[PDB]
C-alpha cells in the first residue's frame, strides 16, 4: 500500500492480527526473493538470523550496562563515606583489598576518631546524597523524563500493545544509565535491579532498529523487549531462569514458544557477560555466594509461613500507601516541584540513616550481610549476642529501626522523578524481618531447649536456627507480596542465594505473602501504578458483569450522534478529509451503501490520511474533487482498498461482553465492528473496554 | 438446561468458550449462594481451594507412585542377576550395603565362577527379561491398553481439548504403575520418567473428580492435569522448575498464569514427597550429586557444539526410524502380535546386553556412571586408561558398541505395546557419545599439550578435561535433538545434575542439536507419533497458504449435499431426530427461516438429542408430532433455546485461513460459522482445518 500504511501513532495500541498479517506477507516475499538470486538468500538467511543477532546483541548491551552500572553505583556510594587518595579509582573496598582510604573527617578534620570527626563525616554524608540526587533529578528532568521509575509498569503496557514513543530512546537509556548510579549512591530508598529490566528494553529496542523484520513490525520488536527485560532481569539478579519466568510472568504479554528460549539465550548471554567482568560488575548480591551447615527443619516453616503473612501485610499496605501518595504527587501542587522533593527526600533518608549503621550502610550490602549467617570468624554486630551467650536487645532494636526506617521512606521514595526500583527495598525489609524472626527462634530454641519440638529437631546446645535463611524467606515473602509475583519470585531469589534445599520454604512464604496481599486486593504495585498512570492495560483478571452486552459497549449508543461510515464509492477526497478531521476515531468502517450500511471493511484514519496525501503528492489532479472507489478494480478515482481491511473482526450484539473480552484479549484486536441482522451497528474498542472496565472499578 | 447438556462425547475435542462460559455461570451461582447460607459459604470456600487441594493431591500421589516404581523397578532389575536369600526384599546393592548377594550360578551351579557359571547367568538374565516383558505386555493387553507408550503424546492431544475417555482412568494408573516396573526391569531400552508424566495425569484426573469445579469443567480439568505433568516431571528428574517448564513448553496448550503456581507447587509437593522417602524412592540420576573440580573452559565448547551437532543427526535419525518402523507396525502384520514382538524385542536386547559391561548394567546406572567423574578414588573401568597412563582403546570399543546397541534397540523398543520412556534413552546414548569425546578430548590435551589453545587453558600435565561434563552435555543434546524441547530441556539437565555451572555450555549443545534436527524436520517425535497415531491435533507451527480462504474450508463445498441447518419454529420433533440419526455433524445451525437463512444459533447434536430425550421423559404427548421452538418465551412444543449457542463465532467467507487458524488456536474453537452477505453460508469445524492441514502434509 501507500508507504506509511499501518504505521501507529504515539499513545496508541497496536493490532496484533494486523501485526501477524504484515510479518506473513513480509515473510512470503523474503521466501519468493530467495530464488530469483544468490544475495536474496543470503539477505533470507541474515532475516532468519535477526532474531538471534538482536537477542544476543541486546544480552551482551545489558551485560555490559548492568556491569559499568555496578562498579560505578559502588565507587560513588563508597565516595560518601570517604576517598582513596593513593587510587581515586578504587573504592573502599578494593582501597583496602585501610591507610590508603581516609573519610572525609580526615580529609579535612584531620582527625579519624572524635566528635567534630564523626560531625563532619555527618555532613558530608549528606551533602554527598543532596548532589548525587540533585544531579539524577536535574538529568532526568532536562534530557529523559522517562528515565524516572522503574519502568516495569510502561513496559508491561508497551508488552500490551500500548506505544510510548522515546521511552526505549537512546536518551532514555543513557539517562537512565547515569541516573540510576546517581540515585544508588545517593543512599535513597531505592534499587537498580528493576530499572535494569527497562535499560536491557531500551538496548533490546534500539538493536531491533538495527533489523528490518524487527523494526518494521511492533509485535515482532515486543518479542524483542520481552527476550530484553529477560536479559534484564537476569543480570540484575544472576537468574536467567528466574528472568526467562520474570519475562513469561510479569512483563509479557504474549509469549510464543520460541520466544521463550530466545529470552533463555538473551539472560544467558548476559550473565556471561557479566561473570567474564567477575566479580567487578557484578552486585554482592548477585555474588551471594553462601551456604547454611544445617537443612532447614519442618517446624521452621511455622517461622516462615508468619513472615509470609508479614510480608502480604506489608505489600497490602505498601500498594496502598505508596499509590496513594503518588496519587497525591499527581492531584496537589508537590508534585510539581520534583527537583526540590527529590533533594527533600534524599535528605531525609541520609539524615535518618547515618546514625543507624545498617540504614547507612548501602541497601545491597545490608541485604548480603543478613542474609550471610553468624558464625566465629564472622564479626558482625548481628552475631554479637551469639558470641556474648549462646546485646541481643541491642541489635534487635537497631534492626527494627531500620526496618521501620525502611518501610516509611520506601513509600515516600518510589515514584519520585528518579530511577528507582522497588526490589532492592522490599528485599531488604524482608530480610530486615526474617532476621529479627531468626534471632527470636534461635533465642527460643537455646532458652526453651525443654520443648518437645526444640529438642527433637535441634540438639540441645546446637545453633540448628540460621538467621540467614529466616532473612532470606523474609525477603522472598515480601517481594511476593508487594509485587505478587509467585514463580519467577522464588526462582530468583534461589538463583541469587544458589540454595536450591530451601525452594519449598521460600515458595511456601511467597505463596502466604501473595494470599495476604490478595485478602487486601489482588493488583500489585506494578498493576496500581499502570492504573494510576491511566494507562490503556488490559488484564485477564478484569471482566464485565454478566448482564453487560455489546450494545451496550457500542461507541454510536443513544446520546452519541450516528457513528462515521464511510461509502464505497461516491464519494470525494474531500469528504474523507472532512471525515479525517472531524472526527479523532483510530479507524471508519466502510460499508457498500449509506442506506444498506452492509460492512464492507474498516480502513484506518491514518492510513485514509496518509494515502489520500501520498496520492496528491504523486498523481496531480486530486484536489479533494476526484471520487475515491473502495471496490476492486478524467476522474482518476484515488484506490483506498489496500488501506481497507477486507476481513475486519465482527461480533453480533447480543453477545456477551466477556466473551468479547476474552476475544480481544487473545487476539490483540484493535477495535471489533458490531453488526446486527448483516449490517452494521456499532464498533466496540479496546479504547471503549477499557474505560468501561475503569468505570466499574471506580464504583 | 436438561441434563447432560454441554458433555462431548468420546474421541471429540472440547469447544474451550464454552467451557470457560460454564465455569463463570458456575461461579456466578456459588457467588449468590454464599449469601443464603453459611453452609454456601463454607462450599464457597472449598470451591476456592479446590485448586490447591487437587494439585496438591496430585503431587502427592505422583511422588509416592514415583517411590515405589523406583524400589521396585531397581529391586527387579537387580534380581535378574541374582538375589539376596539373607534379605529376599534387599536389591544387590543394599544387600551388599557380597556373600549374603548370591548370583543364579551361585543358587543353582553352586560356582560363583566359571564358564558354567557365566552361561547360567546368561540364561537366567534372558529368562528374566523375557518374564518381565511378557508380564508386562499380557498386562497392558488385558486390562488397560492405553498404559502402553509413554504417554505424552497422547496427554499432549488431551490438553489441546482432545477427549480420550479412560486414558487417565484408574485401571491405566494402576495397570501402568505395575507394568512400568516390569518393563524397566525387562532391561528394555526403555525409562519409566517419561511415562511418570502419564502417571501423573491419571492421578490428577482421578483427584479431579472429587471437586465439582473441575470435574464438571473440562478445560479446569486440563489445568489440573498441566500441573500433574508438570508434577509427573519433577518426580521423574526431580526437577520442579524444570517440571513446570516441561508443562508450559511440551504438553500445556494453554496455561494460564495461575496454573504456573498451581503447577510448581504441585511439582514441589511431589519433590518433597519422594525427598521424605530418599533415598529409597529417589532414583540414583535423581540423586547423582557430584560435582567436576575444573571449571568449563571456552574451548570446551567446540566439542560441546559438536556433540550437539550428533545429538540432532541421532534426532532427526531416530524421528525417521522409529515413526517408519511404528508406522510399518500400523501397516503391517507384525504389529497384530504386540505380545510376540515385545518378547522377540527383549530376548534380542538381553541377548546383546548380556555381553557387554555397558548394555547389561541398567541403563539409568550406565548414565550416572557415566555422568560421574573420573578420580583415583573411583575403580570404573572407563577410568583404567587415566590410571595407566597419564587401556583406552578397550574402553572406548565397549562403549562405542554400547552405543550402537542402544541406538539401534531404541527404534525397535519405542512403540511397542508396554509402557515405555525415550528420555532414558535418549540421555544414554548421548552420555555415551558425550564420555567417548571426552576421553578423545583429554587424550588429545595429554599428548599434544603444545598446542597453545591446551597449555593456555590447561597447565601441562593437568586433568582440566572432565568426561562426565561431557557425557551430560551430550546427554542434554540428544535429548534436545530428539524431544526439540530447548529451555524446559536444560533446566531439567541442570536440576537432575545439580551444576549451575554448566547451564551455558548446556544450553549450546542443546541449541544445535535444535538446529540440526530443524534441519531435517521441525516436528519432534512426540509431534511425529501425534501424527501417526492420527489424533486432531492443532499446532502453531501448522499454517495454511495466502491463497485459501474460508469458502475453500466450507463444509457444504460444490459436490457435498446443501449443509443441514434447523429452522428456529414450525419443526417437529420427529424432524429434529431425524436430522441427528442422518447426519454427523457435531452441531446444526439454527436459522430465522429456510428462505432467510440468517443464522440464529449452533446446536450441538448431543445436546439435541440428549434435550428431546429427556422432554420425551418428562413431559407427555410428546410422541415427535409436536413442535420445537427455539424461540425465546395444545402442542406443548419443547423448547431447545437453552441447548442453543446465542452468539456462535462467525466470519466471512473472504477471510484469510489464517486468520481463522489463528481464531481457532488462541480460542479453541470447535466450529467457526462461515457467513456471506449476513446469512449462514457455511461452517469451518477444528476437524475440516485439521484434515486440510493433514491434506497438505501429505503432498
Ligand atoms: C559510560 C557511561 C554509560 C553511558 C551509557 C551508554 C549507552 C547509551 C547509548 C548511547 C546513546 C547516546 C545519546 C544520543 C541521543 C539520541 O540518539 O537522540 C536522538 C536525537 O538526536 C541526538 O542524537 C541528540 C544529541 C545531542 C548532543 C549529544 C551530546 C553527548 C552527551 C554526552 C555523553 C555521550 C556519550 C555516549 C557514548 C556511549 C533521538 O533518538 P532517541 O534518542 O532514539 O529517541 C526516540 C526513540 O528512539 C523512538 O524509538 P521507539 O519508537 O522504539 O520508542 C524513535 O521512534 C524516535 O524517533 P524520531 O526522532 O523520528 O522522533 C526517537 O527520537
Ligand atoms: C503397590 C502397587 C502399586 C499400584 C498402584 C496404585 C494406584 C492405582 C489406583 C487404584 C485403582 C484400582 C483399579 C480399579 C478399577 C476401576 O476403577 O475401573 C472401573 C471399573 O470397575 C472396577 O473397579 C473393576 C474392578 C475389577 C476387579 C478388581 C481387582 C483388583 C486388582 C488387584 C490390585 C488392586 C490393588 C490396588 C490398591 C491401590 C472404571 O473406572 P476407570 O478405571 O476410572 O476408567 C474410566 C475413566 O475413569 C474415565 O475417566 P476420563 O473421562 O477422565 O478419561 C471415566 O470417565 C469412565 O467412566 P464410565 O465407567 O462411566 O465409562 C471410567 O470407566
Ligand atoms: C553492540 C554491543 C552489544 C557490544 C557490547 C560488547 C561488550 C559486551 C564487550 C566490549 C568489551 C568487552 C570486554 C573486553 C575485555 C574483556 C576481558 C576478558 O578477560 C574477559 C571479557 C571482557 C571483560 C569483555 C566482556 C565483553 C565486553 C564488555
Ligand atoms: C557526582 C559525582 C559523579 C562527582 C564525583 C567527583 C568526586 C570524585 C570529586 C569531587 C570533589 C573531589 C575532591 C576535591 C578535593 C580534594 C583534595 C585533594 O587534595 C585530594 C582529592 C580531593 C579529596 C578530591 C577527590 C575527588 C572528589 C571527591
Ligand atoms: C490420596 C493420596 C494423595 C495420599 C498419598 C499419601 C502419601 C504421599 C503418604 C502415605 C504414607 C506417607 C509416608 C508415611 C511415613 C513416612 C515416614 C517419615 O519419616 C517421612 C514421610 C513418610 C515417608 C511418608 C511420605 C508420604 C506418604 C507416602
Ligand atoms: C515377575 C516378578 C514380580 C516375580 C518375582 C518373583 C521372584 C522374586 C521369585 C520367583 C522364583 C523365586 C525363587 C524360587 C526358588 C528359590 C529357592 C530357595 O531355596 C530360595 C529362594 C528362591 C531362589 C526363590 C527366590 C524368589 C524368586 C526368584
Ligand atoms: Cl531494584
Ligand atoms: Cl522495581
Ligand atoms: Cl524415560
Ligand atoms: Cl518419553
Amino acid at each position: 500500500p501507500i508507504p506509511g500504511v499501518g504505521t501507529y501513532d504515539d499513545f496508541h495500541t497496536i493490532d496484533w492480527v494486523r501485526e501477524k498479517c504484515k510479518d506473513r506477507e513480509r515473510h512470503r516475499r523474503i521466501n519468493s526473493k530467495k530464488k530469483e538470486s544468490a544475495w536474496e538468500m543470503t539477505k533470507s538467511l541474515y532475516d532468519a538470523w535477526s532474531g538471534w543477532l538482536v537477542v544476543t546483541l541486546t544480552g551482551l548491551a545489558s551485560g555490559a550496562l548492568a556491569g559499568l552500572i555496578d562498579i560505578a553505583a559502588d565507587w560513588m556510594t563508597d565516595l560518601k563515606e570517604g576517598i582513596c587518595l593513593s587510587a581515586l579509582w578504587y573504592n573502599h573496598e578494593q582501597c583496602c583489598w585501610c591507610p590508603q582510604w581516609k573519610t572525609w573527617a580526615e580529609l579535612i578534620i584531620g582527625q579519624a576518631e572524635g566528635p567534630g570527626s564523626y560531625i563532619m563525616n555527618y555532613i558530608m554524608y549528606i551533602f554527598w546524597a543532596l548532589s548525587f540526587a540533585f544531579l539524577a533529578v536535574s538529568l532526568v528532568k532536562v534530557f529523559a523524563p522517562y528515565a524516572c521509575g522503574s519502568g516495569i509498569p510502561e513496559i508491561k503496557t508497551i508488552l500490551s500493545g500500548f506505544i510510548i514513543r522515546g521511552y526505549l530512546g537512546k536518551w532514555t537509556l543513557m539517562i537512565k544509565t547515569i541516573t540510576l548510579v546517581l540515585a544508588v549512591a545517593s543512599g535513597l530508598s531505592l534499587g537498580k535491579e528493576g530499572p535494569l529490566v527497562h535499560v536491557a528494553c531500551c538496548c533490546g529496542n534500539i538493536f531491533s532498529y538495527l533489523f528490518p523484520k524487527y523494526s518494521t513490525n511492533e509485535a515482532k520488536k515486543r518479542e524483542v523487549l520481552s527476550a530484553a527485560s529477560a536479559a534484564g532481569v537476569s543480570v540484575a539478579f544472576g537468574a536467567p531462569i528466574g528472568g526467562v519466568l520474570f519475562s513469561l510472568e510479569e512483563v509479557s504479554y504474549y509469549f510464543p514458544l520460541k520466544t521463550l528460549w530466545r529470552s533463555f539465550f538473551a539472560a544467558l548471554v548476559a550473565a556471561f557477560v557479566l561473570r567474564s567482568i567477575n566479580p567487578f560488575g557484578n552486585s554482592r548480591l548477585v555474588l551471594f555466594y553462601v551456604e547454611y551447615h544445617t537443612p532447614w527443619y519442618l517446624f521452621e516453616l511455622f517461622p516462615f509461613i508468619l513472615l509470609g503473612v508479614f510480608g502480604g501485610l506489608w505489600g497490602a499496605f505498601f500498594i496502598r500507601a505508596n499509590i496513594a501518595w503518588c496519587r497525591r504527587r499527581k492531584s496537589t501542587k508537590f508534585g510539581k516541584y520534583p527537583v526540590l522533593e527529590v533533594i527533600i527526600v534524599a535528605a531525609i533518608t541520609a539524615v535518618i540513616a547515618f546514625p543507624n549503621p545498617y540504614t547507612r550502610l548501602n541497601t545491597s550490602e545490608l541485604i548480603k550481610e543478613l542474609f550471610t549467617d553468624c558464625g566465629p570468624l564472622e564479626s558482625s554486630s548481628l552475631c554479637d549476642y551469639r558470641n556474648d551467650m549462646n546485646g541481643v536487645y541491642s541489635a534487635i532494636w537497631q534492626l527494627c529501626l531500620a526496618l521501620i526506617f525502611k518501610i516509611i521512606m520506601t513509600v515516600f521514595t518510589f515514584g519520585i522523578k528518579v530511577p528507582s526500583g522497588l526490589f532492592i527495598p522490599s528485599m531488604a525489609i524482608g530480610a530486615i524481618a526474617g532476621r529479627i524472626v531468626g534471632i527470636a527462634v534461635e533465642q527460643l530454641a537455646y532458652y526453651h531447649h525443654d520443648w518437645f519440638i526444640f529438642k527433637e529437631w535441634c540438639e540441645v546446645g546446637a545453633d540448628c536456627i540460621t538467621p540467614g535463611l529466616y532473612a532470606m524467606v523474609g525477603a522472598a515473602a515480601c517481594l511476593g507480596g508487594v509485587t505478587r509475583m509467585t514463580v519467577s519470585l522464588v526462582v530468583i531469589v534461589f538463583e541469587l542465594t544458589g540454595g536450591l534445599e530451601y525452594i519449598v520454604p521460600l515458595m511456601a512464604a511467597v505463596m502466604t505473602s501473595k494470599w495476604v496481599g490478595d485478602a487486601f486486593g489482588r493488583e500489585g504495585i506494578y498493576e496500581a501504578h499502570i492504573r494510576l498512570n491511566g494507562y490503556p492495560f488490559l488484564d485477564a483478571k478484569e471482566e464485565f458483569t454478566h448482564t453487560t452486552l455489546a450494545a451496550d459497549v457500542m461507541r454510536p449508543r443513544r446520546n452519541d450522534p450516528p457513528l462515521a461510515v464511510l461509502t464505497q464509492d461516491n464519494m470525494t477526497v474531500d469528504d474523507i478529509e472532512n471525515m479525517i478531521n472531524e472526527t479523532s476515531y483510530n479507524g471508519f468502517p466502510v460499508i457498500m451503501s449509506k442506506e444498506s450500511q452492509r460492512l464492507v471493511g474498516f480502513a484506518l484514519r491514518r492510513d485514509l490520511t496518509i494515502a489520500i496525501e501520498s496520492a496528491r503528492k504523486k498523481q496531480e489532479g486530486i484536489v479533494g474533487s476526484s471520487r475515491v472507489c473502495f471496490a476492486q478494480h478524467s476522474p482518476r478515482p484515488l484506490k483506498l482498498r489496500s488501506i481497507l481491511d477486507m476481513s475486519p473482526f465482527t461480533v453480533t450484539d447480543h453477545t456477551p461482553m466477556e466473551i468479547v473480552v476474552d476475544i480481544f484479549r487473545k487476539l490483540g484486536l484493535r477495535q471489533c465492528l458490531v453488526t446486527h441482522n448483516g449490517r452494521l451497528l456499532g464498533i466496540i474498542t479496546k479504547k471503549d473496554i477499557l474505560r468501561h472496565m475503569a468505570q466499574t472499578a471506580n464504583q
